């Protein structure tokens, strides 16, 4: 199963004190619904709390979407670095349980915050 990734671009502005989450993209997701396609939405939020959850514009039938949609978490930087941020692509199937595509979390004490941290980081499969 070819399980897919989602490329982001994370900052932290320090004159404001907030935390900044620049999903981009996903490429290369499973199709979970009868004709191979998926209807992709991102489910970003923070850990352990979550205190702002999330839900990005659904863009239906496409196995590689584009979001663009910069998501920002008004916290200080002493409580931030124990949060972890989490980001898990969705199926919308508009009536029934929503399918999971996959997911993944980024610790932000492994995160060096000078500039923006941009990079690509893989889905893995999930069972919700
Ligand atoms: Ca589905
Ligand atoms: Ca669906
Ligand atoms: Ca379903």
């Amino acid at each position: 199963e070819k399980l897919g990734k989602l490329q982001y671009s994370l900052d932290y502005d320090f004159q404001n004190n907030q935390l900044l989450v620049g999903i981009i993209q996903a490429a290369e997701l499973p199709a979970l619904d009868m004709g191979g396609t998926s209807d992709p939405y991102v489910k970003v939020f923070l850990l352990p709390d979550k205190k702002k959850k999330f839900e990005t514009k659904v863009h239906r039938k496409t196995l590689n979407p584009v979001f663009n949609e910069q998501f920002t978490f008004k916290v200080p930087y002493s409580e931030l670095g124990g949060k972890t941020l989490v980001m898990a692509v969705y199926d919308f199937d508009r009536f029934s349980k929503h399918d999971i595509i996959g997911e993944f979390k980024v610790p932000m004490n492994t995160v060096d915050f000078g500039h923006v941290t941009e990079e690509w980081r893989d889905l893995q499969s999930a069972e919700k």
